[PDB]
């Protein structure tokens, strides 16, 4: 695994907007979306938010992250965590959030990240578990069937 990043650029939107493989995976990384998902609604989040930015191995685009919230001084919010299916499990995630840990750090000179993590994701807990993230509070949302899910909200100091 020889990763590198970049930021996302028009090209990759279609691969990106590829990689939530059902309802529910978009509803964890994305959930103001409708499935199905499309590179109107991915280039819609990149515009309102900040820092969106691209994982690359083997010339592939294998996975997204970007800003969902940015407070310079203060904290930042991850948002939009998607990996391709193949690549999942093998390091993707883990290595784009210390990009965006480090992006933080340096643009924004934030001293916390935030990570939201709806209830259903474990594998997401778990490795924002593996990272240092600690869980905070859980508040009630909706998933798209109106059933209630918790989403714990998470963070983590940056120094
Ligand atoms: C890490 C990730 O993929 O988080 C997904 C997410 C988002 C996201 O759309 O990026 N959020 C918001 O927006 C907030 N409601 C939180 S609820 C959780």
């Amino acid at each position: 695994m020889q990763l590198s990043h970049r930021p996302a650029e028009t090209g990759d939107l279609e691969t990106v907007a590829g990689f939530p493989q059902d309802r529910d995976e978009l509803f964890y990384c994305y959930p103001k979306a409708i499935w199905p998902f499309s590179v109107a609604q991915l280039a819609a989040a990149i515009a309102e938010r900040r820092g969106s930015t691209v994982a690359v191995h083997d010339g592939q685009v294998l996975g997204f992250a970007n800003f969902y919230q940015w407070q310079h001084g203060d904290f930042c919010a991850l948002g939009n965590m998607m990996v391709a299916p193949a690549a999942r499990g093998l390091g993707v995630a883990r290595y784009l959030i210390g990009v965006m840990e480090n992006l933080a750090r340096e643009q924004y000179k934030a001293r916390l990240m935030k990570i939201s993590c709806f209830n259903a994701n474990a594998a997401g807990l778990l490795l924002y578990t593996q990272l240092g993230y600690q869980p905070r509070a859980i508040a009630e949302r909706h998933d798209p069937d109106g059933r209630r899910v918790a989403l714990i909200q998470m963070d983590k100091p940056l120094e």
